[PDB]
């Protein structure tokens, strides 16, 4: 939640996401050799229910930063910046968001807050997706 908004905490976010990936790896190692309806799985799901809200908001984070490639590759997004650099105004990005309708108002707001903007509110969409989508799906495959 907090580090995604700022811009001087990219390395800290990367380290944290690697730590989360290792934690999920350990959980899968616990789930190794588990029969159907096992005690280990029961404790799995009891822990998840205990930490339901955090898991829910992490999953929202993941859906949020994984739909980016789907929206970015769209011709509707390509229209707003046919140039290769694709520097797109913040409210131009907002109009693309609203046209796609895949995001909501809150998702749009938080994504715009996370997306750094230049003097003309123009953000390099390629750099943004590289920064917020490759760690995505990579930490997320373990969760899936």
């Amino acid at each position: 939640m907090k580090l995604s908004q700022d811009s001087s905490q990219i390395e800290l976010l990367k380290e944290l996401m690697d730590l989360q990936k290792d934690m999920v790896v350990m959980l899968l190692s616990m789930l190794e050799g588990n029969v159907v309806n096992g005690t280990i799985g029961k404790q799995m799901v009891d822990m998840l229910v205990e930490s339901s809200n955090n898991v829910e908001m992490i999953l929202k984070f993941f859906d949020m930063f994984l739909k980016l490639k789907d929206l970015t590759s769209s011709d509707t997004f390509k229209e707003y910046d046919p140039d290769g650099k694709g520097v797109i105004s913040k409210r131009d990005f907002h109009k693309a968001m609203e046209s796609h309708k895949h995001y909501t108002q809150s998702e749009t707001e938080f994504l715009l807050s996370c997306a750094e903007t230049d003097e003309n509110e123009t953000l390099d969409y390629e750099e943004f997706v590289k920064r917020f989508h490759e760690p995505a799906k990579d930490i997320g495959f373990n969760v899936a």
